[PDB]
């Protein structure tokens, strides 16, 4: 996990570790925590969407899988959605790992 954006004293930096941000760019510990909160907040929402759209290869019934397999995968999406879609993602998301 690296901070997708730290607005350091020398300006804005894209895709940077907490180490690199402080070491080279001289980012504040309040600027690290902020960017950490915000990278987490970005990751968890997008990650839920990733689990849906990446596993969409099973959801398209064109694939040659059993109804059981496709149902387990239709449950995979629906279980991620059964978990409340966390607005302002400041809670450790624990969701299903894929069956196959």
């Amino acid at each position: 996990m690296l901070l997708h954006s730290v607005e350091t004293p020398r300006g804005e930096i894209l895709n940077v570790s907490e180490q690199e941000a402080r070491d080279v760019f001289g980012a504040s510990e309040q600027a690290i925590a902020d960017a950490r909160k915000a990278t987490i907040l970005q990751t968890l929402r997008i990650e839920r969407d990733e689990r849906l759209r990446a596993c969409d290869w099973t959801q398209v019934q064109d694939v040659v899988l059993t109804a059981d397999q496709k149902a387990t995968w239709a449950k995979y999406r629906q279980a991620l959605r059964d978990l409340p879609e966390t607005v302002t993602d400041l809670s450790q998301i624990v969701w299903p790992q894929l069956p196959v």
